[PDB]
């Protein structure tokens, strides 16, 4: 049930997706375009995930831009 | 039984559904003209979807609108 | 457990129930003249609808209205 | 557990019933005489509702007026 | 375990269960004089009741009057 | 597990338990002289009250008077 | 554990105990001297009490004075 | 699970524990000295209490005061 | 899940713990010198409790203080 | 999952678990030099804690100070 | 069902999961440079993180800055 | 699924798992540079912490700073 949005500020955003189990491996790359959304779940197979690029992203606990300076 | 709304500000607005499991593809795309509404939930088969063009996108974490810049 | 409300602006709305499963497809329209509302679940067979004409939507997430310009 | 409400705000108001499962087809109507209210839920063989006329809908989501111009 | 409150505005309000099934059918009419009040849940028998007369009805979305004009 | 409560505010007062299952009938009638309280829950055998007099009436939904005009 | 608190106001409150199941009896009459509190469950077998006397009653929906003129 | 807190405001406060069952009576009698606090549950061998003398009594409801005259 | 804390205001104070069953006595009693907190949870084995001494108690239903004139 | 926080306020805190069960033991002494933090469940083992010395202590019903006078 | 995110505020951050169970070991380090994400669970296999660099942290209990001078 | 976040405020910060069980020792030690952030369940294995250093501590109770005087 657990999810996540993420929007592309810009070109040459990615979402990887990391294995769950024993091993931690990048399973899925998924590339977004500017103005593009993803939205996903973590499921069976994917327990992490790593975000490249300029984007705004959401979960539960809020928005995060990854261009701001906190 | 998460599940999502988009509304299409632009004719072509292209919903990609992407399949649960170990693979990673698009099994299904739903167009969009503008003003039409897809409603949808997570699912067996669908662990994450790919949303492409300008759209009003609805999740339990708020309204995001594609066309925003932030 | 999951439902949405439509209610038809004008006459020539229609709500299309989009097959659960590996197979999407449409396997009902219902029409709606102005006024008229449909109250609708997600079920074993329905897992995504997809709205068009002039409508109000209803969700958990609140009130749409695809004739607005966003 | 999901249920609603209609009040007939005048004569010539009906509620159909949506068959659940694979085939969708009205399985009753009631009609609602001005004044009188119907209160339902969805159930084993009830997956959604058209509701016809002049007429006040609740649901969890608030109060629909069927004549209300939005 | 949904139930609802009918408070009788005038004598002869009428409540009519419907019954649960493939079948749709009033099983039982209950009258009230005037301020009388049944307290009805949904049941294995009962998923829909009907009402007429000037009554005050209650539900977890609310009370509503039978009389009011909207 | 939902509960209900009767205060009399008059001699007369009866409450009426009717029958859970495929039959509707009266099963008890409890009748409460002026001040006197019931406090009453649905259970297996009864799944709708019927109250008659001059009363409080406690629900979740809140607190009603007979003897109010609405 | 669905509870109630009783305080009698004055000598000469009782509380009855009501029988579940098909038979409605009283089971049991617990007296309270003035000041006195009973706080009781309702359980496998009782479903139902009468309360007679002066009293404060206290359940769920708030706090009743079986003295007051509502 | 549901429990309740008494605090002896003067000596000799008593607690009576009912017993759970088809039989009613006292199967435990403790008492409080001014001050002294008992927390206790209602169990599978205690589904309602008596409380005598001036004390203040816990509940989820809220605080009662057995001196107080309403 | 239930707990309690208990902190003594002075030397002196006392726990006992009241064993659950249909047998009631106490079968343990911890002391607490000024200052010193018990933070103590209804088992398999207590059912209630008594404190005696000036204290501080708190429940879910708030903080008490034994010396305190109510 | 009921848990507990204390932070030595000085040197000579200690933390004392008590067995679950029958039997109310010590089973183990933790001691907290100043400024130092033990988190810690209740659970199979320990359904009661002691604590001793200058701490803060926080539970679900707030922070408690052992070195004030309330 | 508990997840956290890491942002890096600069490049140089590292994630470091922790191994379930009697054993305590690193399974996994992922990096992150400037501006990249990181959403994970906490999962069979992984029962701590370690963060080290300069980064945004959020859980549950909010958002913290490693660099911040608390 | 209770889960704690420690932040180190100096360099060897040092957090201590502690045995779940009969048996209680310290089980692991991980030590945190200034800025680290362990995020750290109880779990199987651990069902005490024992914290020592200058740190931020989160739990669901809120933030602690272990070098505050109180
Ligand atoms: N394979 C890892 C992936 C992972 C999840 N959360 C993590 C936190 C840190 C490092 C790796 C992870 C797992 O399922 O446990
Ligand atoms: N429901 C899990 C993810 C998940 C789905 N299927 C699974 C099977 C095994 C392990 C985890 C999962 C979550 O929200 O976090
Ligand atoms: N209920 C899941 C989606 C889902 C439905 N059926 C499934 C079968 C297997 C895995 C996931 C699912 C959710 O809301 O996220
Ligand atoms: N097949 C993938 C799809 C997916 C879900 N969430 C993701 C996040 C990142 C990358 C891929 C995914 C899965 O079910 O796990
Ligand atoms: N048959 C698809 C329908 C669907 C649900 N959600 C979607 C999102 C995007 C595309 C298709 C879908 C499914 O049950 O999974
Ligand atoms: N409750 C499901 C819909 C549903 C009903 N019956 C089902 C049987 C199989 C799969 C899904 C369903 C949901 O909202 O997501
Ligand atoms: N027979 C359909 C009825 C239905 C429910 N929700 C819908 C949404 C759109 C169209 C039809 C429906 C079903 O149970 O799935
Ligand atoms: N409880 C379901 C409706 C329902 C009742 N019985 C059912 C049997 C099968 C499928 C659905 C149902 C709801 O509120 O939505
Ligand atoms: N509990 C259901 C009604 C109900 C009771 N018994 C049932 C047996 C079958 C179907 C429904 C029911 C509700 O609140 O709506
Ligand atoms: N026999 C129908 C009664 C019913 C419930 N909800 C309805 C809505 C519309 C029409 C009929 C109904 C059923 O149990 O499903
Ligand atoms: N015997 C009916 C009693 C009942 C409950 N709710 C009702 C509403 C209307 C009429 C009768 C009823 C039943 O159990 O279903
Ligand atoms: N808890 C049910 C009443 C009830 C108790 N025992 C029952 C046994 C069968 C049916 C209903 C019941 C309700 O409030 O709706
Ligand atoms: N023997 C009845 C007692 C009862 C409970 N609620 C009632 C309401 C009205 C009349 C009687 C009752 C029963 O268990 O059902
Ligand atoms: N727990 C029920 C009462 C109850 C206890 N044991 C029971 C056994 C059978 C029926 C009801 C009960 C309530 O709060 O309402
Ligand atoms: N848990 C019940 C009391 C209880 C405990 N054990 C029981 C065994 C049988 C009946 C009731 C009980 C309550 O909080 O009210
Ligand atoms: N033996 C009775 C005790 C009791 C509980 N609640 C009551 C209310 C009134 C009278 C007696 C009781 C029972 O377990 O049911
Ligand atoms: N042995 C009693 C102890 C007890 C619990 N709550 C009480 C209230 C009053 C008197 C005794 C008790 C029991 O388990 O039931
Ligand atoms: N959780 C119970 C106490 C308890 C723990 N283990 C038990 C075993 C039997 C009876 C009660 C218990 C309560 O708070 O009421
Ligand atoms: N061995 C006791 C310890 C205990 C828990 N709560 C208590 C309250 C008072 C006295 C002792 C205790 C038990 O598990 O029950
Ligand atoms: N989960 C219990 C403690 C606990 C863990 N394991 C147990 C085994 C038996 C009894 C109690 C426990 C609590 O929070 O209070
Ligand atoms: N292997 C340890 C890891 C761990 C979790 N929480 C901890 C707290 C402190 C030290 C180690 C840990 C465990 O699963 O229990
Ligand atoms: N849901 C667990 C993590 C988890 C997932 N799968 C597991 C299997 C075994 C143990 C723990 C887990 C938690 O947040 O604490
Ligand atoms: N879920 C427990 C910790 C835990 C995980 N696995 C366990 C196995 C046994 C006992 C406890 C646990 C908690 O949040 O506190
Ligand atoms: N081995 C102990 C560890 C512990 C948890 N909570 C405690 C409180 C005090 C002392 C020790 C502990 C246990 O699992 O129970």
């Amino acid at each position: 049930s657990n999810f996540f949005v993420i929007k592309a500020k810009e070109n040459g955003v990615n979402v990887f997706g990391m294995t769950r189990g024993t091993d931690t491996r990048f399973h899925h790359s998924e590339k977004l375009d500017k103005g593009e959304v993803m939205i996903a779940q973590f499921t069976e197979h994917t327990s992490a995930v790593k975000i490249r690029g300029k984007a705004i992203i959401q979960t539960s606990y809020g928005t995060l831009d990854t261009e701001k300076d906190e």
